[PDB]
C-alpha cells in the first residue's frame, strides 16, 4: 500500500504547538543520553558525496523503543540549499506509512531543543535575547523563544544588515538591529548563533558572565562560530558527545571539555550550571526528527 | 515538489525487458570493483534493530557518477519489504518513491544471469533451481530468456509449491523429490531457499558446474557445504559485504577469488571450466541502476 505524502504545509499545520513538541523532545534527549539503558538506536549518519554537482546526501535512521517509532531522515545539502524528507515506518511490521517534508520539522525541532536548553541554562535575570543570523533558524527560534520566555529586549545582528532589518519588520515584536556581533551580544543574557560563518564571530571577551549561548551553526569540523576563550571558559553542553567530537569545529579546534549532554541534565544525572557562562552546541539528532515526525503523523492521521 | 509514487505493479510495467537491465548492471559492477576511479559512492549499509518487534531497518544509499544517479534503498527485515528513493543528483530533490521488492527480484536475477554467462561450464544443458519463491520466478524468467537449456529442474522443501511453480511457468519443468536428484548432472544451479543449514553438498555437484548462491543472507545461515565452498572458485558482487553478511563464506572459511566486476573489467579471469560459486549479496548501486531504468521509462 502506498504511503501518505505530507507536504511542508500539511506538516506545519500539525506542528503549531511547541508545548506539544517540547515534552517528547525532553524524553527523547534523556533517553538517548541513557544510551544502552535508554532504548534509542541512533547510528552514525552516512553521507554520500555527489562531487560532480557539489552535493551531499545524508541519511539518519532512528528507532525509539519508548515511543515505539521508526524513522529515517534523508537530507541533501548543495553548495533551498538544505532539503529534507522524513520517512515514518510501522515499527510492528516494517510498512512505510508516510513520506513527509523534513525542512519544517528541522526548523521547529532545532528551535525547540534550543528552548529546552535555555530553560535549563539561562542565567538569573534573563532580560536580553540576542540572535546572530537572520535565516530560517532565526525565525523558528524567534517564534518559540518569544512565546516560551519573556524577554525585555530582543536584538539581532546579521552578516548583511538589510536581512536583519527585513527580519525585524516582518516579525511581530520589536527587535533592535545591531551594527556588529559585539554590540548585539554585550549585555545579552541569552544568545542564539544561527549563522554560516566559518571563522569565529562571537568572542568570549564580549560575553556577559552567566550568559547562555545556543550555538546552532557551523556543523562541520573545520567551521567555527565561537572563539577559544568562550569555548574553554564556558560550561559546555551538547546534544551528542559522539557527534560533537566528530562534527563540531567549535569543540574540536578549541579542545574544549564537554561537561554534559542535555539529556543527562534533563534526567538529573548532570547539573544545570545556569549561573555560569554556558554554551549549548547543537548538531541535531535523528531521534529529535523522529519525535516531531511521529507527532505530525499521529495528528494528521487522526484529527 | 511532491515526489512520484510508483507501486509494485508500475515498477513491473516499466521493467519488462532484462536485455535493457543487464548492460547497465555490468557497467555498475565493473565500476564498483574499479574502486574510487569507478565513481561509485556506496557506504556500508546502516542497520537499525527494532528488537521490540524482532525486526530490522536497513538503509543503503548510493551515488553513481557514470550514470549520474542518486538513490537510497530502505528495507525492513522481519517478508522483505523494500522502498527505493530516487533523487535529482544536480538538485537534491526527491523525484520518486518506488517499490523495492520487484526491483530486488529483477536485479538479483539479472546479476545471476551475468555471472552465469561468464562462469557456466562448456556445454551447459541442465539448469537446476532450488527454492520456489519470488526469486525462483524472476530467475526462471530471465534465464530461459538469456540462455537455452535442454532441461530445467526444480526442488522445494514443500513439493506442493514446486508443482504450483511448474504449472504457472511457460515451459517444461522437472519437479524432483530431493536436492540430490535435482542437482546431479546439473550444469547451472540457482539456490534461492529458506534453508539455514547446508542443503547442497559438493559431492553431488558435477565438476565444472556453476552455482548462483542467492540464499542465506545472514552470517549464521548456509545453503552449501564446506566441500563446495572450499573446492569451488568463489566469486561475489562485493568482497566486503560477503565477509560481513554471508554465512556460507564465513562458516566455511572459504577464500574469495574475485568480485564479479573484476571479471567484467578484465582484471580477473572467468574460471568457467572449474566448479564455481557466485555468492550474491546485493549492492545499493545494483538497485540504483534498476530504479533509474524504471524512473526514466515512467518519466518518458
Ligand atoms: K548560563
Ligand atoms: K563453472
Amino acid at each position: 500500500r502506498a504511503p501518505a505524502f505530507l507536504s511542508a504545509e500539511e506538516v506545519q499545520d500539525h506542528l503549531r504547538s511547541s508545548s506539544l513538541l517540547i515534552p517528547p523532545l525532553e524524553a527523547a534527549l534523556a533517553n538517548f543520553s541513557k544510551g544502552p539503558d535508554g532504548g534509542v538506536m541512533q547510528p552514525v549518519r552516512t553521507v554520500v558525496p555527489v562531487a560532480k554537482h557539489r552535493g551531499f546526501l545524508g541519511v539518519m535512521p532512528a528507532y525509539s523503543a519508548a515511543e515505539d517509532a521508526l524513522t529515517t531522515k534523508l537530507v541533501t545539502f548543495y553548495e533551498p540549499s538544505h532539503q529534507a524528507s522524513v520517512l515514518l515506518f510501522d515499527p510492528s511490521n516494517g510498512s512505510l506509512l508516510a513520506v513527509m517534508d523534513g525542512n519544517v520539522i528541522t526548523a521547529k525541532r532545532t528551535a525547540a531543543v534550543s528552548a529546552i536548553a535555555t530553560k535549563l541554562l539561562k542565567p538569573p535575570g534573563s532580560d536580553v535575547l540576542c540572535i546572530l543570523g537572520a535565516g530560517v533558524q532565526a525565525y523558528s527560534h524567534y517564534e518559540i523563544f518569544t512565546e516560551q520566555f519573556s524577554f525585555k529586549e530582543v536584538r539581532m545582528w546579521n552578516r548583511t544588515r538589510e536581512n536583519a532589518e527585513k527580519f525585524a519588520s516582518t516579525v511581530q515584536g520589536d527587535v533592535r538591529v545591531c551594527s556588529s556581533v559585539q554590540e548585539a551580544v554585550t549585555g545579552a543574557d541569552v544568545i542564539i548563533t544561527v549563522t554560516m560563518a566559518t571563522e569565529p564571530i562571537l568572542f568570549g571577551e564580549w560575553v556577559k558572565p552567566g550568559a547562555h549561548i545556543n550555538a546552532v551553526g557551523a556543523s562541520r569540523p573545520d567551521w567555527r562560530e565561537l572563539d577559544d576563550e568562550l569555548m574553554r571558559q564556558a560550561v559546555l553542553y551538547v546534544d551528542s558527545r559522539e557527534a560533537a567530537l566528530k562534527e563540531s569545529g567549535d569543540v574540536l579546534l578549541s579542545g574544549a571539555d564537554i561537561f554534559a549532554e542535555l539529556g543527562e541534565v534533563i534526567s538529573g544525572a548532570k547539573p544545570a550550571h545556569c549561573e555560569k557562562t554556558t554554551v549549548f552546541k547543537s548538531l541535531g539528532m535523528a531521534v529529535e526528527d523522529l519525535v516531531a515526525a511521529k507527532l505530525v503523523y499521529d495528528s494528521w492521521s487522526s484529527g
